């Protein structure tokens, strides 16, 4: 594809995933937009806030 996913101006090269948290602003990031590699645990999180977003809701 080719569009602007991540908040890097910028879209899928190759390694994503979508902001797999409830909240996450958006459900598009890529590997150089954010931080890491295959997406560890198959899951990732959008942002390092992607992933503290999920964890300040559901469940506290
Ligand atoms: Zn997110
Ligand atoms: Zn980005």
């Amino acid at each position: 594809q080719e569009e602007v996913y991540c908040f890097c101006r910028n879209v899928s090269y190759g390694p994503m995933v979508a902001c797999d948290n409830p909240a996450c602003p958006f459900e598009w990031f890529h590997y150089g937009c954010v931080g890491l590699k295959q997406a560890p645990k198959g899951k990732w999180y959008c942002s390092k806030d992607c992933k503290e977003i999920a964890n300040q809701r559901s469940k506290s």
